[PDB]
């Protein structure tokens, strides 16, 4: 069974994870593509944090999967145990995505913050999860200087588990780039393939624009051959 | 040989040269030889210069180098915007090697994080760390972030079975607030937290600094480096 399932990942918390969720939802339902978006660990919300409430917005996405929130804009053991609240077990993070999963479906998995954040206890990271659901992951990174050892690193520790991965995203695009937010994409390029450079603020484009944003900031041939 | 501590860190500007100073600094009034190698210095046109940064902070004088790049950049892009090569991969090796003496404790900067490209072609500071067969010493920060980075850089080296030597935070914020003390419990977690050094201390004059770092460092733990 099945459909396919994606991790979506960063070289760290901020980096653009849930702008590039709703951006690659947006252009895979424009392909005819069903999406789901699950987001397992919520920090933050006592400030408005939300980001399956943002991908609803930008995109329009109805499958949207919680779990567990925690009111502190915190690492999730931190704002868990500041709550008084454990975090949830690792066999409840991959019920919760096995049960959306589903054949001609995209599922995308949004973590909290970069890949090794613990997610469950004992440290069970969105690497194990990708691991448990047979995923490949998305790795969202930026343009600006310490990109390049963040992403090295990101891509070691996936291939140490033998999760693959299906590319980089750039989160945040300055119009017009610079001198080393230009080399670094070029040696982002070098290193892993660009599946789309979201202008910056695309997260404020309101429902209409962000929709053609995404329809041509993906190559609308890639996103369609991620699910049969 | 003596010993030698690659000093690596999870990004760039965390203080990873005001932490060899620092560390410099104890091991020097614990009378132990110090020598700080950083191989390559990149933004020399706005004036970077990391050795003589531990030289005034810490009163090292054996601080070798191997190039200097005008553009802060990465040194693969500042060597590229400069249509000049980096330096090669044995240059590197053995100019640590050459400073390692017995009795010394011998201290290597690279550049940035522990996989930036440091020699050519694509050489990074985990190579050279294979090579002489140093440990590393991991510079953090207390911020949001921090225990990604460096449990990241922490796998990186234990892939190439190079040691960790422990943790420094490089900037320990005044007051700490309460994701700084969150992290610090967990950082400690993970790995030995050799210090946190006070935010600023690398403007400090070179009296000032090495009272903070004598006090920032085990005495045991520097003593027994060597
Ligand atoms: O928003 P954070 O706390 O960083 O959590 P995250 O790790 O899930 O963040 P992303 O990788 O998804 O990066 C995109 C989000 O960064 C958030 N954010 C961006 N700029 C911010 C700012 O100045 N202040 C607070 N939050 C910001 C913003 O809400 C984005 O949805
Ligand atoms: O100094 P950079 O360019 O960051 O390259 P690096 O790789 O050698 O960086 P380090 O980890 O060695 O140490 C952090 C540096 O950030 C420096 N820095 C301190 N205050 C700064 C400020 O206001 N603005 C920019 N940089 C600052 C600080 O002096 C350190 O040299
Ligand atoms: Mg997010
Ligand atoms: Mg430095």
């Amino acid at each position: 069974h099945g459909g396919t399932i994606l991790v979506v990942t960063g070289t760290g918390t901020g980096v653009g994870k849930t702008v590039v969720c709703a951006a690659l939802a947006s252009a895979a339902r424009q392909a005819g593509i069903d999406v789901a978006v699950c987001k397992p660990v919520q920090t933050g919300t006592a400030r408005g944090d939300d980001d399956l409430a943002e991908v609803g917005r930008l995109a329009g996405v109805t499958q949207l999967a919680g779990l567990a929130r925690y009111p502190q804009p915190m690492a999730p053991a931190a704002a868990a145990e500041h709550a008084g609240m454990a975090l949830p077990a690792r066999d409840q993070i991959v019920r919760l995505i096995a049960d959306l999963d589903r054949p001609g479906r995209l599922t995308l998995v949004e973590g909290a913050g970069g890949l090794l954040v613990e997610l469950a206890e004992p440290g069970v990271t969105l690497r194990d999860v990708a691991v448990d659901v047979a995923a490949a992951a998305l790795v969202v990174v930026t343009a600006d200087l310490g990109t390049l050892n963040h992403t090295k690193l990101t891509l070691e520790a996936l291939a140490a588990q033998q999760v693959s991965c299906a590319g980089l995203v750039i989160g945040s695009w300055p119009d017009p780039p610079g001198l080393v937010a230009a080399s670094n994409r070029s040696a982002l390029a070098r290193i892993a393939m660009v599946r789309a450079a979201l202008p910056a603020g695309a997260a404020s484009l309101d429902a209409g624009d962000f929709a053609a944003m995404s329809a041509a900031a993906f190559d609308r041939n890639w996103v369609a051959g991620l699910v049969g």
